[PDB]
């Protein structure tokens, strides 16, 4: 019953960690061994995890039970051992096909947090809202660099990536300080006041919020939001929160159900293109989408909304950022920590690593908590701290009906014993 | 006797102005109108202009006296006017020579700031400190960048671009938490204690100092470096001011003489090569290379530079950064939008890279328009004095005429339709 936390190394981004500092004082406290594999690139120090309990050794070879983020390396894997991070083969990714053989080689048991769910099939271990609070804090720093680029000064430009601040504290008291700086009137007055569009229920919705307050805000209605994109107080910057109810109606009749658009979500359209869209300066998407759902926005809508020293906007729409994805169908392309925004022009093509042009800015980060890597990684280890113990009191050699093993471990079992379950056969046949 | 300041659209970038608030308020106490065009782009909002006693007005035409930080656009030259600005026509630029002619139609006196100098020969009329202050905020930023591309995490990821800061002070206290950071241990052990080497006598150099200082710092003299870069304390950056008598030795006997290195720089070599680079991490580079003066390092020095879980540095040297041909493999310039290049053993330039071997080279043109605020003030302070007998001069009568100073009449490029004798030189050149 020996644990390690192994090294990162898939990218030089992947700074976090499947469990704090604080959680493997937990362990050791139950008298479970826990072995740190030390590593440079991990936000949090590797003299942290010794103060904890941990063992600082570079050999894990003693650990029956491996823990990480993200993919290991195919020659770093240990035969005949439990493995724990985001696979990535639910979907028989090619990149991961070459890992997966590996591990059945190896005759290691795998286990994907992104399977481990709930009985009403919610995702039981994720980073919770901090991909929001990340894509906030970006999603503002290029606000700044595109209305630099449309010859705008504004207090946006004194805001940074959010891989540039140590926590989301330091970040949020740079965003109080460009915050003073719109309440003072330093912000153009030729653009106009600003529009702020929320959409989404999740955790990463609220994180994104919760950097927005910071800010001289105030809320309004979706309906308002037609009144404030003209006359709203150039002191303040504008906010809406976007429901269900606001912009979902039937084809059939214009009327919304609760009930009914979650069980038949293909009888419904989205009315955001007319009613919300053309008076929104920054979108932040947080819908997760499902089968059916209807698209916020389509390439026919950004043909609509894409048509002396203090200028206007060409167009209100500046910015969207997804922080969750299908949502916006011209939105075909992803970003990067290192290259984090694009633009869509009026030409349907996509400028990458770029603020100029007549187009839209766009931001798709699909690995935002890594940005603040420590809040990721305690928020991560929280979750995952429950389930710790039944994982470590595994055994890779004995069969998967022998282990006592709770339904939310069980069904996330990808490989076992060389062989891949009944569950999750269908892997082999899709490459 | 109406002056104008025009507004800058030379590049996205330039936020800067050639006068603040404060000297606009000096000018309308002395009597004399000062008419404000509307810019968004600039960093100081329009209404500080307003406060000043500065009027918001679109049409400058009433102004006789035109000030510009840089390089206006052709159509926007009004004839028969003053213009002042950076117009980099002095050595006959190919893209500004399109603008020089438009100004000689239209019958435009031009005065630029740079051939504006003192008797000694010192330009009086300058940004001061601040593009040192820029240029060590971002080879901070850029070494934490290089060093996670190297697989550490280090507190300098924590310390943002220049123009991500409202001013110096913010940055400084960005600088401030990351030195808290290495103060408590939180760099990694493999990497060993980074050396910073900062070179030259000219106020840049003091401004990148400035923010060095606010780190966990101890200055030691250069030929001590070699015994700090392996013994020198992890919780401590380490840091050095390179002067002549460190590095510069004759040719001949190896003694260095300051008055004959002046005078014959030629008979002079510099063995900071091998004497201070090997156990450099960070050379700030801020001297104003001369004619006969050696070079620091070259293409051959970078070839001998460049040769589990915690991986120590590939070699020592991590980044350089000109603040100010001191360095020959330095032989691209870099941009505010893309600040980092790598120059590698092959001898070719990665643009726009953290990754790979080579050597982590900054050079920004315009360093401080990432603090535009005060490169403004201080721009603005040292060119006050000069301001008036500007308003005061009138194109269509002849520069002769013209009451000027000294330094403002020999830095008059284009006077009235025909360039001056000492400036005659420049339509041979194309
Ligand atoms: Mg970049």
């Amino acid at each position: 019953a020996v644990l390690a936390v192994r090294r990162e190394d898939v990218n030089a981004w992947e700074r976090r960690a499947p469990l704090a500092p604080k959680h493997i004082k937990g362990i050791t406290n139950l008298g479970y061994k826990v072995l740190i594999q030390p590593s440079n690139r991990r936000a949090i120090h590797d003299k942290d995890y010794v103060k904890a309990g941990g063992i600082l050794q570079e050999d894990i070879s003693e650990a029956c039970l491996i823990l990480g983020v993200k993919r290991p390396p195919a020659a770093a894997l240990m035969s005949r051992k439990t493995y724990a991070f985001f696979s990535h083969t639910i979907k028989a990714q090619e990149a991961n096909m070459g890992l997966l053989d590996e591990i059945l080689k190896q005759e290691i048991r795998l286990i994907d947090y992104e399977k481990m769910v709930d009985h009403r099939g919610v995702r039981v271990v994720a980073f919770g809202q901090w991909a929001g609070v990340a894509g906030m804090i970006n999603i503002l720093h290029g606000m700044g660099l595109r209305l630099l680029a449309l010859g705008h000064h504004t207090p946006f430009m004194h805001i940074g990536m959010a891989h540039n601040y140590r926590n989301s504290s330091q970040a949020v008291q740079a965003v109080r300080d460009a915050g003073y700086e719109i309440s003072l009137g330093l912000m153009p007055k030729s653009i106009g006041p600003l529009t702020f569009v929320f959409t989404g229920t999740g955790n990463v919705s609220k994180g994104a919020q919760a950097i927005f307050n910071e800010l001289p805000c105030e809320y309004v209605e979706p309906h308002e939001l037609k009144e404030v994109s003209q006359t709203g107080d150039l002191r303040k910057v504008y906010g809406t929160v976007l429901s269900r109810h606001h912009h979902l109606v039937r084809k059939t009749d214009a009327v919304y159900d609760p009930a009914e658009y979650d069980k038949h979500p293909e009888r419904y359209i989205s009315r955001f293109n007319t009613d919300i869209a053309p008076y929104t300066t920054c979108l932040i998407n947080g819908i997760y989408w499902a089968a059916n759902t209807p698209r916020l926005l389509t390439r026919q809508d950004a043909q609509s909304l894409l048509a002396e020293g203090c200028p206007a906007l060409p167009h209100k729409l500046v910015a969207i950022c997804d922080i969750s994805g299908g949502s916006i169908e011209f939105m075909t392309e992803c970003t990067t920590i290192e290259h984090p925004f694009c633009m869509y022009d009026a030409d349907q093509h996509i400028i990458h690593d770029s603020v100029e042009g007549s187009g839209i800015l766009m931001c798709s980060i699909d690995n935002l908590p890594a940005q603040l890597p420590i809040e990721a990684t305690e928020c991560f280890g929280d979750m995952l701290y429950p389930y710790v113990e039944e994982m470590i009191l595994s055994d890779a050699t004995q069969p998967l009906e022998s282990q006592n093993f709770s339904p939310v471990v069980r069904d996330a079992v990808i490989t076992s014993n060389g062989t891949l379950p009944d569950k999750y056969k269908y892997i082999q046949t899709l490459r």
